[PDB]
């Protein structure tokens, strides 16, 4: 659920889940349409198609549990929705982590209408 990928993210990056990825570039939440903008907003993109993946579970409310091994992500076994969940996000923490050094503020709450585009996942 958001809890845990909210949880997740802050400990990958330090940065938190609301606002510094709640409403950057075109798919961190809100996705829809367009062309991710950069590095981060392509973990987000990638990130939706994840979840696109799995028609019917429930990403946002599904708890799941994790655990660390020194610095790794460990998603613990529960139900096959959760075990998908949250490898999903895993990825979007560690792409996360990945472009800290690209995360840029000028796409902080991006406009939508600049958000037009075709990107099939
Ligand atoms: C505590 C506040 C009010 N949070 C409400 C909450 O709905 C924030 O919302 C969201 C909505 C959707 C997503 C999708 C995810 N990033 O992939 C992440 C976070």
């Amino acid at each position: 659920s958001l809890l845990e990928f909210g949880k997740m993210i802050l400990e990958e990056t330090g940065k938190l889940a609301i606002p510094s990825y709640s409403s950057y570039g075109c798919y961190c939440g809100w996705g829809g349409k367009g062309t991710p903008k950069d590095a981060t907003d392509r973990c987000c993109f990638v990130h939706d198609c994840c979840y696109g993946n799995l028609p019917d579970c429930n990403p946002k409310s599904d708890r799941y549990k994790y655990k660390r091994v020194n610095g790794a992500i460990v998603c613990e076994k529960g139900t096959s929705c959760e075990n998908r969940i949250c490898e999903c996000d895993k990825a979007a923490a560690i792409c996360f982590r990945q472009n800290l050094n690209t995360y840029s503020k000028k796409y902080m709450l991006y406009p939508d209408f600049l958000c037009k585009g075709e990107l099939k996942c």
